[PDB]
């Protein structure tokens, strides 16, 4: 039998509804305890950290149990007076790189069905030419009836479709794993049997034990990808075909004794790797600061074989030294690639991108952090972007998010492991292939509401940019949009309007589903707008973006930052209400049914 001390998974179902890149989850679990006594059970899962907890329900025998979403101060007053602290006791917290753990423990009634369902919602963002799914797969007993069913469906057309499951043996994965994609619809059903399940014939444990993960990307042919329904709309923009612009790329590597041993081996690693790629037309420097600041050229050098040969050289030949001139590091990277301005003028077409890697805070030099801020940015003067790669979690992340936020690029963080060189590649490769720059996405400002950034510094091969917006009322019809930009010594241009014979057949193909996705497409993009927004401003705009956030999250009902669910009618041993939140980017209880609470 599946049953452990009575309690086996009746069905374990995970329903991914996917509407022109918005991604809407549905983890559905059943568990039914036979035994006479009362039985503890679990509704323990992997969710990504991009995505939203937008509904929880709890049904036992009838019993219905809901989150109900509410402010998150609100949330966690209970725990004020109490013996634990809200991020001890929530449901949800950050379990890996890119995945939050949901784990639920409740006592429930002999003779009893209980079901569990979460439901998740986000926006997938395109990465090396595709968009990724991935589902934890974990059941900790075998389940009669498991399942995954993703359904996409995309007006552009869905151009590739794959299905993984590392776990599963290559036999295995092709009998269980149903794929087909055709037109505008995909689909990828997993149904294991039993037997499927068990990692032997004749053994009790499950093999389902690790991730499902559906890739795809949609057609391309058509430039314009503008999706209009009920006075919201969405615009992707990934231009394909283009000419690979030349680029003018500085490296700024930290080189302080924090980073002896895997650190600074990974990251020449990878410089070594990178250095190896690079494409002729291409110029290039290195700068390294430790207490000391280092360039390897002082400008921007042709990638020649031989220069290549010799700045791979330079980086196997290096060494560390001491302390951490941060704010020197940067601002000689910043003026070398500033030279194009006066000195090299025949670069000044190329894309420049400026890439710095740090494990540790500034140590040498300018240390005030605000300072170094003014500093990077009155230096750069917006002319191109500056990605922050934090090495491990000795690093003030949220400095170098700012600071990337304030010059027209993104910070990532590199995890100490055994993979760091292939993150630092993989990073590189998002932004190693700029295709346009200064791209400008323009709606007519009578028919805008509210929109997304409109704005992007860069689009490279690979990527895409997505701008979603609310429409006003009457303006739907005859809503367009122009989108401008450069090539390198081109200028792009296009216009894309609303076929509105189309999105009618859209809302016929898909149904009123697809008017809600597009809605909460939009409301998802500007919530984490805001988050993103909100960290750069001052503490007044801060407050006016986080009520801003904080209400937005309450009207479509989303777990965020600012918002908590908790289930009324549950209890641990201190009465305290399950909680759920998302974990930040910086003992497990067990509970009862309980319909009391003391009278207010
Ligand atoms: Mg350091």
């Amino acid at each position: 039998d599946t049953a452990v001390d009575g309690v086996f998974i009746r069905s374990l179902k995970v329903n991914c509804k996917v509407t022109s890149r918005f991604a809407h989850y549905v983890v559905t679990s059943q568990v039914v305890n036979t035994a006479n006594e009362a039985r503890e059970v679990a509704f323990d899962l992997e969710i990504p950290k991009t995505a939203f907890i937008s509904d929880f329900a709890v049904t036992a025998d009838g019993n219905a149990f809901i989150g109900d979403i509410k402010d998150k101060v609100t949330a966690w007053k209970q725990y004020r007076k109490a013996a634990i602290s809200g991020e001890n006791a929530g449901l949800v917290r950050a379990s890996g790189r890119t995945m939050e753990q949901f784990t639920i423990h409740l006592t429930v009634n002999p003779q009893s069905k209980v079901t569990f369902q979460l439901t998740y919602e986000e926006v997938l963002k395109r990465n090396h030419m595709q968009y990724e799914i991935v589902i934890k797969v974990k059941p900790k007993q075998l389940v009669h009836h498991f399942e995954i069913d993703v359904d996409i469906f995309e007006p552009q057309g869905i151009s590739k479709l794959d299905a993984q499951a590392s776990f599963l043996p290559k036999e295995l994965a092709a009998q269980t794993i149903k794929k087909s994609f055709s037109g505008k619809k995909g689909h990828v059903l997993f149904r294991p049997t039993v037997s499927q399940q068990q990692s032997c014939p004749t053994c009790s444990t499950s093999l389902l034990n690790g991730h499902f993960k559906v890739t795809y990307d949609v057609s391309r042919d058509k430039i314009c990808d503008l999706l209009v329904a009920n006075n919201h709309f969405a615009h992707f923009f990934a231009p394909q075909n283009l000419t690979n612009m030349n680029k003018n790329v500085v490296f700024v590597i930290d080189i302080s004794g924090s980073m002896r041993g895997q650190k600074v081996k990974q990251t020449k690693e990878a410089l070594l790797k990178i250095l190896g790629d690079m494409q002729p037309g291409d110029y290039f420097d290195l700068v390294l600061f430790g207490t000391r600041v280092q360039s390897w050229k002082g400008s921007l050098v042709q990638a020649s074989e031989a220069n290549l040969q010799a700045a791979q050289d330079f980086v196997r030949g290096f060494s560390l030294d001491e302390a951490t001139n941060l704010n020197g590091g940067l601002l000689r990277g910043i003026e070398i690639l500033n030279q194009v301005q006066e000195s090299l003028p025949e670069l000044s077409n190329h894309a420049s991108i400026l890439i710095m890697l740090t494990d540790g805070d500034p140590t040498e030099g300018v240390t005030d952090r605000s300072q170094i801020l003014k500093n990077v940015r009155n230096a750069i003067r917006g002319r191109f972007p500056l990605y922050n790669l934090g090495f491990g979690h000795n690093v003030d992340f949220n400095f170098l998010e700012v600071m990337s936020m304030e010059n027209n690029g993104r910070a990532q963080r590199i995890y100490e492991d055994h993979d760091a060189t292939q993150q630092l590649q993989g990073f590189y490769s998002q932004v190693a292939k700029p295709l346009l720059v200064d791209v400008d996405l323009q709606y007519p400002q009578d028919a805008v509401l509210a929109l997304t950034q409109n704005h992007h510094k860069q689009y490279y091969e690979g990527s895409e940019i997505v701008v979603a917006g609310r429409i006003a009322d009457n303006k739907q019809s005859s809503f367009k949009a122009d989108v401008q930009a450069h090539g390198e010594g081109q200028e792009f241009s296009i216009t894309c309007l609303v076929d509105e014979e189309e999105m009618k057949k859209l809302l016929r193909e898909r149904g009123h589903m697809l008017e809600n996705h597009v809605e909460r497409l939009w409301a998802y993009l500007t919530i984490q707008e805001l988050l993103a927004k909100r960290m750069k401003v001052d503490r007044e705009e801060r407050a006016n973006l986080s009520s801003q956030a904080l209400q937005m999250s309450l009207d479509y009902g989303f777990v965020t930052p600012l918002t908590s669910m908790s289930i009324r009618g549950m209890a641990d041993q201190d009465g305290l209400k399950p909680t759920i939140d998302k974990p930040s980017e910086d003992p497990r209880r067990t509970f009862v049914l309980s319909a009391l609470q003391p009278s207010p």
